[PDB]
């Protein structure tokens, strides 16, 4: 998160880092939103690489005990069918993770919550991106989580010129783009938490910024839209 601040302990409880095998540590590579005590959801791009990965909950510093960490393999990766390696400009980029044991619920450890189907934000709704991606372009991760407030920019102009052009979809969110906040890498994955009738929703799971560089003014981080893929999460949890 560029130009972030630091989370509270117990603000975002469904955020998820995802990890890694490296040599002989793990090292995280995304977020992701705890969205069944079993299920979590991430970015299709996050499992690519055929790795072997680990989901960690209760997580506020990568590097230092907290003493609320839960540490839980992952047994079975679901990637959208339509997801395209190739063009994450397509969209489709959404993954839904089934772990090895069902987490406890605790402060720490929560379930997100997710929009009604076919829910669009209007122009500048308040939004937070959360993450322990990049501080920086071509910077490094954070140690903690970071939040970001990033208002969402609607379709209409995210899809404009002087934006996003055509590389943006119906599908997806784009939210900030004011040059200073953004997603970076490492952030992919994970939640853009709105505000929505008091209550803080999962409205993106974050997927791309601008080639140029993390925070570019008038290329906000772009998000897939989870309330386009309500009817494919609920199917996917009741088959598997
Ligand atoms: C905030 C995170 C989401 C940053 C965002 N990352 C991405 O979109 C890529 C997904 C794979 C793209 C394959 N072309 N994600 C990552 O590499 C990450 F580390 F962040 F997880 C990015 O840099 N976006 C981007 C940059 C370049 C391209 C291609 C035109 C190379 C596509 C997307
Ligand atoms: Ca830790």
């Amino acid at each position: 998160v560029v130009g972030g601040t630091e989370a509270q302990r117990n603000s975002w409880p469904s955020q998820i880092s995802l990890q890694y095998r490296s040599g002989s540590s793990w090292a995280h590579t995304c977020g992701g939103t705890l969205i069944r005590q079993n299920w979590v959801m991430t970015a299709a791009h996050c499992v690519d690489r055929e790795l072997t990965f680990r989901v960690v909950v209760g997580e506020h510093n990568l590097n230092q005990n907290n003493g609320t960490e839960q540490y839980v393999g992952v047994q079975k990766i679901v990637v959208h069918p339509y997801w395209n390696t190739d063009d994450v400009a397509a969209g489709y980029d959404i993954a839904l993770l089934r772990l090895a044991q069902s987490v406890t619920l605790n402060s720490y450890v929560q379930l997100g919550v997710l929009p009604r189907a076919g829910t669009i934000l209007a122009n500048n709704s308040p939004c937070y991106i959360t993450g322990w991606g990049l501080t920086r372009t071509n910077g490094q991760l954070a140690q903690t989580l970071q939040q970001a407030y990033l208002p969402t920019v609607d379709y209409a102009i995210c899809s404009s010129s002087s934006y996003w052009g055509s590389t943006v979809k119906n599908s997806m969110v784009c939210a900030g783009g004011d040059g200073v906040r953004s997603g970076c890498q490492g952030d992919s994955g994970g939640p853009l938490h709105c505000l929505v009738n008091g209550q803080y929703a999962v409205h993106g799971v974050t997927s791309f910024v601008s080639r140029l560089g993390c925070n570019v003014t008038r290329k906000p981080t772009v998000f897939t839209r989870v309330s386009a893929y309500i009817s494919w999460i609920n199917n996917v949890i009741a088959s598997n």
